[PDB]
């Protein structure tokens, strides 16, 4: 695993976003944690949810946990209840990505019963249809429309995704397709505007273009801190770098690399693009950049916390400053689960 | 008024039809005259109803002129799929292309759009309740994969209009800016998805292929329309966005450096399509490379484009790019230069009349 790199992108990357402490408390983070959890907790928790949603309890409760988390540290700016509607869509979400449930015989009247107002087929459609207003509630019709799309575009991304195709060898537009297709992007970039925080139409160009850059920004970090969990213990998997491969005839090397490049240029256009808008909005951006790296930091998902050992004895100009980052993230993103994920969903169902 | 590049327009184009290898094919014009007439028929019929008349508010010149060069778009391009098929897609396209024509602003329709969707009650905005009433004479000739991207796709394209209501080519430094809205209102995967049947391909057996044609398909097919439309857009001071004029804003370059940005990337993309169907199934590499020569050939044909306009002036010139240039065009002009008279007939106004 070639950390030597993975340490010199990982901190340009922080650099770039500006990364630094903020005034979100320990304290803060414990109180939304179990806020969110507690309610998403309940709502898994039900006789309907507990039968249409085929998953493995321990992975269900696994699941569940990363996203609060995710959701919590990067959506630093929304309300208690926006953070608890979202921990349940993004987790409806991580658990597709999971199922080996093919889509086809489900999807085959999906227009005709959605026009018709009948219930989905596909078990996953009908309660995340069903739950979506308890989202939706919170945004104005521009950015409901922005979730809505960017999930039916999650959908078919975990339905090519089943196939563990990486592309034909020459077929370049591939790659970033997929990721695209499966990247939640719009969906994420859209979330960040409650509507009883921000007007949707005095904003609707810094939305937009929000919606836009983010995308691309939130795909390529999660994939460039992905690449440990990922180059390690794979398993046939496809992943964006792994199809850069396949798909433009490159080296391990030259792939990973071309990520470190768009996710170096991509942050470094979030700052001079924002820095002179509308504070509320480079706010929200800002606490969503540092929050959702340090969500990778701390989170056992990424094992980010093994890279650590190997460098914090070390005296270099980047394993260096890998730790007081790191650090800096446990400071105050190093929470254990016992603090807000509880009682276990299980226990309620 | 600066001036055009024709001859680095002249070299690409040329550069262009080669890499796909423009070529004649068994599609003869009686066969495209009983297709454009057979489209243009039922779609006419189907906007000439009551509720489409009263729903859809455009001019009538424009709505006939709208229909006639969509018509002409898909039977010259899907020329691989039945009568029908290009028929219900033709109106399909029809409806995308003239929801350019509203200035509304969609907020107020849209502010109830998931509830009344789950709920299956009529949707407010008129476009969707004729767009969405319609959709299952479309849906009807794919499986649920390539409807899924239909579907997905026209909704993208909902959002892109909406978007290109604020005239907004980007934010000085906002690179991704661009693509994304191209990609929003381009309709790549549903041009891209349409292009197989179920009654000529099994949606399972081919899904690899598929699934690669639609993420190839997509931008090729906006960067070559962006390409064959560079010419008409030039000197339009009315036309404020696109493509290439955002690349100028966002990235805070030369339109010439705009352009060439698009052409590497038509012309790369254009070998890359070639370099992966060439060796796969039969079928599908026919559907890919007649969507390509029809596409090409209903931009050379089309007035809207006004390529006539280039070819005129340099048909004399003995330049090695404007020889082939010409040559091409007059490939074009021979099978797709059909006069309306012969099949876009009689007009929708009339027909609305009786």
């Amino acid at each position: 695993f070639p950390t030597e790199y993975f340490l010199n992108t990982t901190v340009r990357l922080l650099e770039y976003i500006r990364y630094r402490d903020s005034n979100y408390t320990r304290e803060e983070r414990i109180e939304n944690l179990h806020y969110a959890y507690n309610k998403a907790a309940h709502h898994f928790a039900q006789p309907r949810q507990q039968q249409l949603l085929k998953v493995d309890p321990k992975r269900l409760q696994a699941s569940l946990q990363t996203i609060v988390g995710m959701v919590v540290y990067s959506w630093a700016k929304v309300s208690k209840e926006c953070m608890a509607d979202l921990s349940i869509h993004y987790t409806y979400t991580l658990v597709l990505d999971d199922s080996k449930d093919d889509p086809y015989p489900t999807m085959v009247n999906y227009f005709d019963d959605l026009q018709a107002g009948r219930e989905q087929a596909h078990p996953w459609w009908a309660l995340v249809n069903e739950h979506f207003p308890n989202v939706l509630r919170h945004f104005g019709p521009f950015c409901s429309l922005n979730l809505i799309r960017s999930t039916l575009d999650f959908f078919e991304g975990c339905w090519i995704e089943q196939y563990n195709f990486g592309g034909f060898p020459g077929s370049h537009d591939y790659p970033q397709f997929l990721r695209r297709m499966n990247g939640l992007g719009h969906c994420v970039g859209a979330s960040l505007w409650p509507k009883e925080q921000f007007n949707e139409r005095s904003l609707f160009l810094e939305i937009t273009s929000a919606i836009a850059q983010m995308e691309n920004w939130m795909v390529w970090v999660n994939d460039l801190m992905s690449f440990y969990k990922e180059f390690d213990d794979e398993r046939d998997q496809i992943s964006l770098v792994k199809n850069y491969v396949v798909s433009d005839e490159i080296s391990l090397h030259e792939a990973l690399e071309k990520l470190t490049q768009d996710t170096l240029h991509s942050s470094k256009q979030m700052v001079a693009v924002f820095s002179d808008k509308d504070p509320q909005v480079m706010d929200t951006i800002e606490c969503f950049m540092h929050g959702y790296v340090t969500w990778h930091l701390c989170d056992r998902r990424f094992r980010l916390s093994e890279i650590y050992e190997k460098v914090k004895e070390e005296k270099t100009e980047d394993a260096q400053k890998f730790c007081k980052f790191y650090e800096q993230a446990a400071n105050v993103g190093a929470v254990s689960p016992s603090e807000w994920a509880y009682p276990p969903v299980a226990q309620l169902a």
